[PDB]
C-alpha cells in the first residue's frame, strides 16, 4: 500500500500526459524549428485510451497515489477530455485531480470539464504584455485572450492558479504587472525559476532570476509577509500581500532543488513510465505491457517494481555538478 | 576532481583533534556517560600532528580546500599552534577554521593567531548566565565566554557564533543574542535542532524551524534577505536594515542539504567518516598509515573511500518524514 523508491520517497502523484499536440509552439518546449510543418505526432491509436488511463490510475491509487495532474501537450486539445475526468472522479483514493493548460480553450471546454468533476486548474502564462506573449507562444495568441479565459473559468466555479516561468532578459519585467493584475483578481500566481543546463553540465544561471533576486524586485513594489509551509515537503515558498491577503509563490527549481521530497510518477503521451520530468531515454512501455493482456495484479506489481527502482534526482545532480564546476 | 556516488566532490576536511572537553553538556557529553570514571583516548592513540599534516596534503590533492578543526574542545589539545602552523603551509588548503566553546581563547588564542588561525566559530547555546550553566554543567558563565569572544576579536580573529536551538530550552535566547551580537558587529547563526523520532522521521516537537524563527525576529527587528554569497551557500543570511550586521539561519531539518555536502571527516581516534551521522566504525586511517604506506597509496585509499560514499542522512530523514505523513 505504501511503496518507497531507492531514495526513500513514497509515490503520491501521477502525471498523465493526454496528448503530444499543442496549440502553441513556445521556444523552450516545442520550438517551431523541431515541431514545424514536417513533424509527425502520435497516431491516435498510439495514445493510451481513457479506459487504460483510468485502470492505471486505479492501480496506482492502491499503491498510495492520491493526486493526478492532467497535462499534454495542451490537454484541452484531446477530444472528450471530460470523459477522462469522469472516470478518474470514480476512483477510490484519488482525492485531487488537477489540470494544466495554457487556457486558450477554456471557454470551449471548461463547463464539460467542470460537469465531470474538474475543480482546479493551473494556467501557464509567461507574460501579460500582448506583444511579448506572442513572441513567446509563436502562434499569434494574445495574453488578453488568456486573461479572458481565466475569468471565464473562475466565473463557472473552477479554482485557478497561474504559473509563470521567468527567463532573465525575456520576461523579467512581467513579474510586477502580473503580481498586480492577479492581486486584484484574488488569484494565486507562482513564479518559477528557469531550468537550463549549460555545457558543463551544471546549472546555467546566465538567465535565471533566482527566488532571491525575484524577491528583491517584489519587495520594492509590494509589502509582504512570508507564509509558513502548510505541510512538510511543500515546494513553493509562499508570501502574502498585507491588504487583502492574497498569496503568491516562488519556485526555487534551480537555486534550491527538491528531489528529496519528490513523489511524482509520470506516464508520457505515448504510454511510457518516467520517474522524473527529465529523461533522455525511453521508459518502460506501460502501453505495450497492458495491451498484451494483463491482470490488475500484474500491472500493480509492475508499477510497484518500477517505483522501487526509481532513483531519479536530475536537479540535485545538476546542483552537485554546478558545485563541482568550481574546480 | 574525484566524486562520490551522488556526484559530490571533496572540498572540506573536518579534523577532530581530541575526544576531551572542558564542558559537560547534557545533550553531548553528560556527566552520566563521561563522568570522572571515563578513560579518554590515550595520547598515543590520537593522530599525531604529522599524520594530520600528511593527511591534509593528500586530501588537498584530491580537491580539499578547507579544514575545520574540532574535537570535543580543540583547545585542550596540547600544542594546537604547531598543527595550525603545519596545515597553513600546505598548497592549497586555502582556509583553516576552528570551532571551540571558547573558554580557553584568552589562554591559547594568540599562539593560534600567530600560527595562522584567522577564523573561528564559537558555540554558545545561551547568553543568560543561569541557563547556560545548566547546559555546560561546569559552572561556566555565559559572560565568561562573551569576554573570550571579545579578546579573540581584539587580537584579529574573525569570530562567528553558533547557537543550536531546542524548543523547550533555548527559544528565548534568540532575541537577546541577536541584540547583543548586532551591537558587537558579530555574525551569529541559529541552527535547527536535529532529532529523529520512533517512526525514523524528523521530530518537530523540539524544533523551532527557520520559518518560525523568522516570525519571532521580524517582530523584534527590521530585516532584509541577503542573496546567497555563492550557489549552494548553506546558511540563509539576513541583515539589520540600520547598521548592516548579518545573521544566519541554518535549516538542518526543514531543508536537508545533503546534495551539496562535500565534507570528509576524521575522528579523534583516527577513523574516516563520510557523514556526521554514522553507526558503523569507519575505515581506520591511523592503523593504515601506521603500517608501511606511501603518499600515493594513502591518496589511492582516500580516493577509494570517497568514490564509494553515498551518505545522505538528513535527506533520508526528510523523505521518511514525508512517507510518515502518511
Ligand atoms: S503551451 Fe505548454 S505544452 Fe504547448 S509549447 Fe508552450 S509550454 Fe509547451
Ligand atoms: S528533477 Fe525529477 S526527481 Fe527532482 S524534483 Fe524534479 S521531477 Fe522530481
Ligand atoms: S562543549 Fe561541545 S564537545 Fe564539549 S560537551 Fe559541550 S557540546 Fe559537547
Ligand atoms: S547528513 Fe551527512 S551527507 Fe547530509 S549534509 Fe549532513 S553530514 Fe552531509
Amino acid at each position: 500500500e505504501q511503496i518507497k523508491d531507492k531514495l526513500g520517497r513514497p509515490i503520491r502523484d501521477l502525471r498523465l500526459s493526454v496528448t503530444d499536440r499543442c496549440n502553441f509552439r513556445c521556444d523552450y518546449c516545442m520550438p517551431k524549428e523541431v515541431f514545424g510543418d514536417d513533424f509527425v505526432f502520435l497516431p491516435k491509436n498510439e495514445l493510451l485510451t481513457f479506459d487504460e488511463m483510468a485502470r492505471i490510475a486505479k492501480v496506482y491509487a492502491e499503491l498510495g497515489v492520491k493526486k493526478i495532474r492532467i497535462t499534454g501537450g495542451e490537454p484541452l486539445m484531446r477530444r472528450d477530455l471530460d470523459v477522462l475526468i469522469a472516470k478518474l472522479n470514480q476512483i477510490d483514493g484519488i482525492e485531487d485531480i488537477g489540470l494544466t493548460t495554457n487556457g486558450l480553450l477554456l471557454k470551449k471546454h471548461g463547463q464539460k470539464l467542470y460537469d465531470a468533476g474538474l475543480r482546479r486548474i493551473n494556467v501557464s502564462l509567461d507574460a501579460i504584455d500582448d506583444t511579448l506573449f506572442q513572441s513567446i507562444n509563436n502562434r499569434n495568441i494574445k495574453a488578453t485572450t488568456i486573461l479572458e479565459q481565466i475569468d471565464y473559468a473562475t466565473s463557472i466555479g473552477l479554482n485557478v492558479k497561474v504559473n509563470v516561468v521567468i527567463q532573465k532578459g525575456i520576461n523579467d519585467d512581467q513579474i510586477i504587472p502580473m503580481l498586480e493584475y492577479f492581486k486584484d483578481k484574488h488569484i494565486e500566481i507562482r513564479f518559477i525559476e528557469f531550468m537550463d543546463v549549460g555545457n558543463d553540465n551544471g546549472w546555467d544561471f546566465s538567465k535565471v532570476v533566482t527566488k532571491d533576486e525575484m524577491l528583491t524586485m517584489i519587495e520594492q513594489h509590494f509589502e509582504i509577509d512570508p507564509v509558513e509551509p502548510k505541510y512538510f515537503g511543500e515546494v513553493a515558498k509562499y508570501y502574502r500581500h498585507k491588504d487583502n491577503g492574497v498569496q503568491f509563490g516562488l519556485i526555487t527549481s534551480v537555486s534550491q532543488s527538491f528531489c528529496s521530497t519528490c513523489t511524482r510518477a509520470r506516464l508520457s503521451s505515448d504510454g511510457k513510465f518516467y520517474g522524473c520530468l527529465f529523461a533522455t531515454v525511453d521508459g518502460f512501455n506501460v502501453k505495450a505491457f497492458i495491451r498484451s493482456g494483463v491482470t490488475d495484479e500484474e500491472l500493480k506489481e509492475q508499477f510497484k517494481a518500477l517505483w522501487q527502482i526509481r532513483d531519479d534526482r536530475y536537479s540535485d545532480e545538476r546542483t552537485a555538478q554546478t558545485v563541482a564546476n568550481r574546480q
